[PDB]
């Protein structure tokens, strides 16, 4: 029923180019998601879908402006100005993505964490609204954002924080990570799987693909890391599976 | 003391001209909010301020396209386009308002109800982040928005729904209603004070046939203030300095006192 597809940095926007958008790729990714949803409408299978994207060439660039290094500590400053300016950037990127999805008749809607989510100790993140939206078969689109931290004051929640959380909070049947690599690379090769056995030797090797791997296990989750730039991977990924690294916890 | 300023009326936008923006009026208002914030710093007084605005010529016009009357009632349709459409329009208005407020160094941030609020017999509306934001001297700007309900449907949440709710949740001290009128008009004249010695006497008149507001607007504002045993002002937000004065607690319009 429920799937969480993450569109990770750099398939949507080049990081080394502030305010950049990879239009064709975005246009294609949106199409494959549509063709996927359609496929299921025939099989008459109810498939609830959530979407997550990063800060790409929007979130980061603007943030970097209010992050100062001091005593080896990432420090936000001038947040009187920084909070809005980061919000604003993520709002642009979020509109662009949602409009495109909408143009393919994907019933996407904006989820803006900065408005309600709180980091620190526990993760305060009321999924009430999201559950309802899913009951309507709407497709909530969540994005990395600036967010309050009741301990550190400010902090940047990312997709890696959001996906795992929601998958557990919402009991997701299938979680997908679209990236620019053919999966988790070991010695420059994508392992077909990651469980409870070879993991130990994997955490050492990696000593945020790690962060990602740990965040999902910390939730007995289970997801696929694949390449989003390969025409059809997303469409395949959603339908059942294609090539990529599997992570089961 | 925490204050809630409700922009409202048609002081920011002319509902008649779709996507209308009363720039001049919107800019002056930012000044005044600024003048006020600077004033509370000089007099060294702690103020937490929340702003709320409605849909103006943005929310309503778009929303109406997805509203139908069915069996003597309202129902949203095609919300697979409608929800985003209304979000989109509101997000624009919110941007314009916040960008401006910022252009006067007012630390405004965006609160988008559509993302987390559920409209039930009781609102589901986590105010954790807002509290932290106020804690850090940010100015949270909430706006009317589309939202899902807990009954297979959708609902429009307005400033009217948002203000009272927050007044309660956050235990506000002062409620400010910037409107298109000088106050609660009684004989085309803003009554100075409303309290537990005339409220009912006032409600009844508001309900009569010689009342200027038959939309039940003022009545609702009065009752929530009274319900939040706090204090509020109803004033003209189109007049120079009323918003500045109001924020200080001295705007000449109509006072509503039920604190203590
Ligand atoms: C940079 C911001 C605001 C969020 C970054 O998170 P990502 O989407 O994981 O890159
Ligand atoms: C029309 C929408 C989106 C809500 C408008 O809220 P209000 O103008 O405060 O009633």
């Amino acid at each position: 029923m429920l799937t969480i597809l993450k569109l990770g940095g750099s398939i949507l926007s080049d990081k080394n180019v502030p305010y950049s958008i990879k239009w064709d790729n975005l246009e294609r990714i949106a199409m494959e998601i549509k063709n996927a949803l359609d496929y299921y409408k025939n099989q008459n299978k109810e498939i609830k879908l959530i979407l997550v994207h990063g800060g790409g060439a929007f979130g980061h660039p603007v943030a970097k402006k209010y992050l100062k290094i001091e005593d080896g500590k990432k420090i936000f400053i001038n947040m009187e100005k920084g909070f809005w300016e980061i919000q604003r950037a993520m709002r642009r990127f979020n509109n662009i993505i949602i409009d495109t999805l909408q143009s393919y008749d994907i019933p996407a809607v904006s989820i803006q964490p900065s408005s309600f989510v709180v980091f620190g100790d526990k993760l305060i993140f009321d999924t009430s609204a999201i559950k309802e939206m899913l009951k309507r078969n709407l497709v909530p689109v969540i994005h990395g954002d600036i967010v309050i931290d009741d301990k550190n004051g400010y902090r940047i929640i990312s997709g890696d924080d959001i996906v795992p959380y929601l998958a557990n909070e919402l009991k997701a049947d299938l979680i997908l990570y679209a990236t620019d690599v053919d999966g988790v690379l070991i010695d420059n090769k994508p392992i077909k799987r990651i469980d409870k056995n070879n993991i130990y030797k994997i955490l050492n090797y990696l000593s945020g693909m790690k962060y990602k791997i740990e965040m999902i296990r910390k939730n007995k989750c289970r997801g696929f890391v694949f390449n989003g730039n390969k025409a059809n991977n997303i469409y395949k990924a959603l339908l059942g599976e294609v090539e990529g690294t599997e992570i089961d916890f």
